[PDB]
């Protein structure tokens, strides 16, 4: 009874998380600079995480309007490879959130590199949509391959014109063309390994020349960067318990309506409308992206489990369940009656008996009124 409550609550603060994707790259202006934080580190094999800590400094190589504060969500994957690493296809779209560059552009990367003391160089050719949100590269090591190290060291030096920005948010990317621009890159990581960034990305001839140096030391050689023990860029996340795996398996099932282990768009778009929302299919489709870690254009129960565990403060907890009640609290008078329950329960895809949801009632109802208010609710959750 108690556990319909947590399945329905789950379900909606899925829905929530969904549309509200977490925070990859935190920009902000200063000293006459765009600098950037990103806290993601990187997923071992072994299911840990090693934290890293990275800051970037952009500078555009002529005056140009600086933004205020804002958020870039970034999904970068690895689309294909060699069996050494030599020659890898990656892929990412970006979106920031509080006539030169064209529609379609290309460009070129070069890389010049040291990690522990190993030189190596790397050129790449890529192209994408720079508002549109989507670039694609291909890089191929053409010096000191194969490379002794995990390549996720490398994958976020190889692209911010490519970065979808509304229409008050100045593009400090796009607006240094053709000029161009400049960053530098510290990369911290917890068990103390070091690399240094530069990067100058210009415009010649209608595509996009980046250079890149980079200088990494102080990895311990039995660690997982030089032992090729990771598996990409994540959040940081929570340790799930037995019965939470359990409780978010049932919010899973109200989703994948079919049983075949995967939320489509269609699946979403269809609990979303029922509860009233209406989002685009463009966005029900960049929702299941955010969330589609393996990038095999499904979204499956592990990756509702990663979204589902993704380590979040108590101000931005609170105010996902303060946002969870005002879903179940349809009129918004903070009460949910029996009637309000009952529809949001079926809006969800769980059938219920009259009994049941009175049974529902009775168990959040500390005060005996017949309706659960915001503190009984948080009770429940
Ligand atoms: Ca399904
Ligand atoms: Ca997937
Ligand atoms: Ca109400
Ligand atoms: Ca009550």
């Amino acid at each position: 009874s108690r556990r319909k409550w947590n399945k329905a609550g789950h379900a909606v603060r899925a829905i929530g998380r969904l549309s509200s994707p977490v925070v990859s790259e935190r920009m902000y202006p200063e000293d006459g600079a765009l600098k950037s934080e990103i806290k993601k580190g990187l997923r071992l094999k072994d299911g840990g995480h090693y934290a890293a800590e990275v800051k970037t400094t952009y500078k555009a190589k002529k005056p140009v309007q600086l933004p205020g504060a804002y958020i870039v969500d970034i999904k970068l994957d690895i689309v294909s490879h060699n069996e050494d690493y030599t020659i890898v296809e990656q892929c990412e779209r970006a979106e920031g959130r509080h006539a030169i560059i064209k529609e379609f552009m290309r460009f070129k990367v070069h890389m010049e590199g040291s990690v522990n003391g190993h030189e190596f160089e790397i050129e790449g050719e890529g192209e994408g949509r720079p508002y549109e949100a989507f670039q694609t590269a291909k890089l191929k090591v053409t010096k000191g391959g194969p490379l002794p190290f995990a390549w996720d060291i490398l994958s976020p030096q190889f692209s911010k014109a490519y970065i979808k920005h509304p229409a008050d948010i100045p593009d400090y990317f796009k607006l240094s063309f053709p000029e161009g621009f400049r960053w530098e890159r510290v990369m911290n990581f917890e068990d103390g390994g070091i690399i240094h960034v530069n990067q100058d990305s210009s415009l010649q001839d209608g595509v996009f020349i980046y250079k890149v140096k980079l200088r990494g030391t102080n990895f311990p050689p039995d660690g997982p960067v030089m032992q090729k023990k990771t598996m990409g860029w994540e959040a940081t996340r929570d340790q799930l318990t037995e019965e939470q795996i359990a409780e978010f398996k049932e919010a899973f099932s109200l989703f994948d309506k079919d049983g075949d282990g995967t939320i489509t768009t269609k699946e979403l778009g269809t609990v979303m409308r029922s509860l009233g929302q209406n989002p685009t299919e463009a966005e029900l489709q960049d929702m299941i992206n955010e969330v589609d870690a393996d990038g095999d254009g499904t979204f499956d129960f592990p990756e509702f489990l990663t979204m589902m565990a993704r380590k979040m403060n108590d101000t931005d907890s609170e105010e996902e369940i303060r946002e969870a009640f005002r879903v179940f609290d349809k009129d918004g008078n903070g009460y949910i009656g029996a009637a309000e329950l009952r529809h949001v329960m079926t809006d969800l895809g769980e059938k219920l008996t009259d009994e049941e949801v009175d049974e529902m009632i009775r168990v959040a109802d500390i005060d005996g009124d017949g309706q659960v208010n915001y503190e009984e609710f948080v009770q429940m959750m």
